[PDB]
């Protein structure tokens, strides 16, 4: 019965996916009220249909929360708990976090920033590998910044896009994905697998990051020299940052999860936990309202992936590993 990653054992044994309780087996009242109308305000603006569907069950909320948002006084709002088996019966959710990197730049080569980013070349059919690219088979016309990590660069290649900040004044620079080299992209996930540098259920583009940190660069270029595969990016009018519903996500009052279980638009009552510098669970909760606003290729059944905002901060808040808290789906009667 293991502890470690944030499992916790005081509600007893689950047999349906969802149960009933009289009261969310939590003390307090969620800490984020702000940023749950905030999140609420964004889907009103941007998702007139998603909201009309679920207003009801947003107002509820809103109105207990001003009351005093105590847990024990949710039954005189109409609202439902709804607690959620997990990934073990004994209510433990399964938590992961992801977030909007910034990726810190420079215009010219110096100090630490020596890995480019580049702009799509005009077509010769054939464009170089990887490899090829990062020994400097493409002309320096085409590089947009050159960056501070090579990783950062990788994970911004999956992505597609991603904001740049390059330490002056200025607004961050957001790039979009513009094209690729034409050689077949292989999965550097599966190839920490496949070397034992990462266990199989703990994989993520977080955990890749993870690894990255954790080796010196040398290691890295040859782990990212695996795939072939390059990507090209143009710069783009910047855009606050929307998940699959087209909501612009909050801070920790937002998840990616699984429609066919919590639909886009589901309300959540989470006791989210904290996060060591390690990136360790630290013995902490943090009872939060959410929203269900974005999917992922891997965030599948009762598993959540929880949106920490832009930035290192949010980064470091995110984790890189499985770990575990509870939640109530909260529905009108």
């Amino acid at each position: 019965k293991p502890t470690d990653r944030g499992q916790q054992y005081k509600d007893g044994k689950f047999t349906q996916p969802f149960s009933l309780v009289n009261q969310p087996d939590a003390v307090g009242a969620p800490i984020n009220a702000g940023d749950f109308a905030e999140q609420i305000n964004h889907i009103r603006n941007s998702s007139p249909r998603l909201y009309g569907n679920q207003s009801n069950v947003y107002n509820a909320v809103q109105e207990w929360l001003r009351a005093g948002g105590d847990t024990r006084n949710m039954r005189q709002f109409g609202i439902d708990a709804w607690q959620m088996e997990g990934a073990d019966n004994y209510g433990n959710v399964q938590f992961t976090g992801y977030y909007t990197p910034v990726i810190q730049a420079r215009h010219t080569r110096q100090g630490e920033f020596q890995y480019p980013i580049y702009r799509m070349p005009p077509k010769r059919g054939r464009l170089p590998s990887r490899a090829e690219i990062y020994a400097g088979a493409l002309s320096d016309k085409y590089i947009l910044a050159y960056s501070n990590s090579l990783m950062d660069n990788f994970i911004m290649d999956v992505q597609g896009s991603g904001y740049i900040d390059f330490g002056d004044g200025s607004p961050l620079n957001f790039f979009s994905y513009a094209g690729k080299n034409g050689h077949a992209y292989r999965s550097i996930g599966k190839v920490l697998i496949d070397r034992g540098e990462v266990k199989k259920e703990d994989m993520s583009m977080q955990a890749i990051r993870h690894w990255g940190e954790t080796h010196s660069e040398a290691e890295v270029r040859e782990l990212l020299e695996q795939n072939p595969s390059f990507v090209f990016f143009k710069p783009q009018s910047f855009a606050p940052v929307k998940g699959a519903s087209a909501v612009p996500l909050v801070g920790r009052a937002s998840v990616a999860s699984d429609r066919s279980i919590i639909p886009p638009g589901t309300t959540l009552l989470a006791e989210v936990p904290l996060l060591d510098n390690n990136g360790k669970f630290n013995g902490q909760y943090e009872l939060r309202l959410m929203v269900a606003l974005d999917v992922g290729g891997a965030i599948k059944g009762q598993h959540f992936d929880i949106y920490q905002g832009i930035g290192p901060e949010a980064g470091h808040r995110a984790g890189w590993y499985n770990h575990y808290g509870r939640v109530w789906v909260l529905k009108t009667a």
